[PDB]
C-alpha cells in the first residue's frame, strides 16, 4: 500500500539552477522504496541520467549526473501529479579550499574570482557537489544549529548578509567582513564560505535556487 505524494520541488513553471534535484516528499514514511523510485518519471531532452537519494524516511531526491543542461525543460511525473519547470544558465561555483577562492562562470564563461576563506582544519568545509539551497539577506548563523555550545571556544552567534545555504546541515556563502583579511590567503571559518560584502552581495544577485556549489 502505497504512501501519497505531499509535494514535489521545484514547482511547477519554476526556473531553476542546473543542479536542483527534483524532491518528492510523501505523506508517509515509505516502506517499499524501489516502488516509489519506479513510480517517479523524470524526462528532459538531453536524457539526462542520475540517481535516487533517501533525504528523509518519507522524502527522495532525484539527482542528476553532471547537471541539467542549461535553458533545458524537466518534465516529472509521480501517481497522479504530473509538473514541468525549466533550468536557467549554468551558474557554476567552484570554492577552493586551497586556492582560498570562490570562481563564478555563467555557461563556461568565468565572470568572478573572488577571495574566499573556507573553514579552518577544525571545522571544515565539505568537499563535494552541491547546489544553492535558498537565499536569505539576512541570516542569524549561530553556532548552537551545528551542535556547539555558545561558551565553547568554536562558539559563534551573530547576524551574517547575503546568505545562501550549500549544505543540509549549514554550510553557507556569505558576507563575511570579519574575517576579509584572511580572505583569498587563509582559511578560518566554521566552515562556511566567507566572501566580503561586496563578492557576497553580487553573487546573492546572481545565484539562482538550483545553481552548483562545488567545493574542491
Amino acid at each position: 500500500p502505497i504512501p501519497g505524494v505531499a509535494s514535489v520541488s521545484p514547482a511547477n513553471g519554476a526556473v531553476v539552477g542546473v543542479a536542483h534535484p527534483v524532491v518528492v516528499t510523501f505523506t508517509t514514511p515509505v516502506t517499499d522504496r524501489r516502488a516509489v523510485e519506479r513510480s517517479i518519471r523524470i524526462s528532459t531532452p538531453h536524457n539526462t541520467t542520475g540517481h535516487f537519494e533517501w533525504v528523509a524516511s518519507n522524502v527522495v531526491r532525484w539527482v542528476p549526473h553532471r547537471y541539467w543542461p542549461p535553458h533545458t525543460r524537466v518534465s516529472v511525473g509521480v501517481q497522479e501529479l504530473t509538473e514541468g519547470f525549466e533550468t536557467g544558465d549554468a551558474l557554476i561555483g567552484v570554492a577552493s579550499i586551497s586556492a582560498h577562492t570562490f570562481t563564478v562562470s555563467r555557461n563556461g564563461e568565468v565572470l568572478r574570482t573572488m577571495p574566499a576563506s573556507l573553514g579552518k582544519p577544525s571545522r571544515p568545509t565539505p568537499i563535494g557537489s552541491f547546489h544553492a539551497m535558498s537565499k536569505e539577506r539576512t541570516v542569524v548563523m549561530d553556532s548552537r544549529t551545528i551542535g556547539i555550545p555558545l561558551n565553547s571556544s568554536d562558539g559563534y552567534l551573530l547576524t551574517a548578509h547575503y546568505a545562501v545555504r550549500v549544505t543540509w546541515s549549514g554550510v553557507y556563502v556569505h558576507s563575511a567582513p570579519w574575517s576579509v583579511n584572511s580572505q583569498g590567503y587563509a582559511n578560518v571559518s566554521h566552515g562556511c564560505i566567507n566572501l566580503s560584502p561586496d563578492n557576497a552581495a553580487w553573487y546573492f544577485d546572481a545565484v539562482t535556487v538550483g545553481d552548483p556549489i562545488e567545493v574542491v
